[PDB]
């Protein structure tokens, strides 16, 4: 039964959380997507356990993927079929809301369907992680898992735990091979999942990664086809 104080004390907490462990240094490989330079790392990290994080390139600004993941939230089910659904509980500011989220299962059959009680905070950030009003270095939507009444787990369900998640958006503007000017995002998404099994870390974050690289694919068709309509 949170009090409003509690609840942005624990996402400000997260978000800042997130925002240290996404630039950490010295990570690991874990898998390597079909795109150059996409990748999915892992690390240790104390308090957390293995840690991990997607890297690739999105062809749109970085603008127009925070507006959708942060105003359109309800909506990711439209274009993300591993999202059976997506509800916001109460949004109480400061750009900190609770959501309840429905996930299909992994590709692999390892990673069941699960369901989440999320609080999150998005903002801009600095490139030192301060919270600033505008020319953002970097856009952040911070996740941790919490309780909320009248959200129990459900017998049928898993009741998943996301101990600190993250997606971070970084505006670049390129040089096409065309000798156009566009813009670009660096995309970012940590995930840090208190899995319930004794499964090897080995088939892990083989499972993990897999999600990952799976994610982006339709993140990829959601800006080709938002650019075929002529939205961006």
């Amino acid at each position: 039964h949170m009090s409003i104080d509690e609840y942005k004390s624990q996402a400000n907490e997260s978000m800042a959380n997130a925002w240290r462990i996404i630039t950490l240094p010295n990570w690991t490989v874990e898998k390597r997507g079909t795109v150059r330079g996409d990748v999915v790392e892992s690390r240790k990290v104390e308090g957390f356990g293995k840690v991990y994080r997607f890297t690739g390139v999105v062809n749109c600004p970085a603008r127009f993927l925070y507006e959708e993941f942060k105003n359109n939230l309800t909506k990711l089910p439209e274009w993300n079929p591993t999202i059976l659904k997506c509800e916001i509980i109460k949004e109480i500011g400061d750009g900190v809301l609770l959501s309840y989220q429905v996930t299909a299962g992994g590709g692999r059959g390892i990673i069941t369907p699960r369901d989440f009680v999320i609080l999150r905070r998005t903002a801009l950030l600095s490139r030192e992680g301060r919270v600033v009003d505008d020319n953002p270095h970097g856009y952040i939507s911070s996740g941790v898992s919490v309780q909320v009444p009248g959200y129990p787990p459900l017998k049928e369900m898993v009741r998943g735990h996301n101990k600190v998640g993250c997606w971070y958006l970084q505006p670049r503007t390129v040089q096409t091979p065309g000798g156009k000017i566009e813009d670009q995002a660096l995309f970012q998404w940590l995930m840090c999942c208190d899995l319930k099994g004794k499964i090897p870390q080995f088939v892990l974050d083989v499972a993990f990664a897999t999600v990952m690289l799976d994610y982006i694919v339709h993140v990829r068709k959601f800006v080709a086809e938002a650019k075929a309509r002529a939205e961006i």
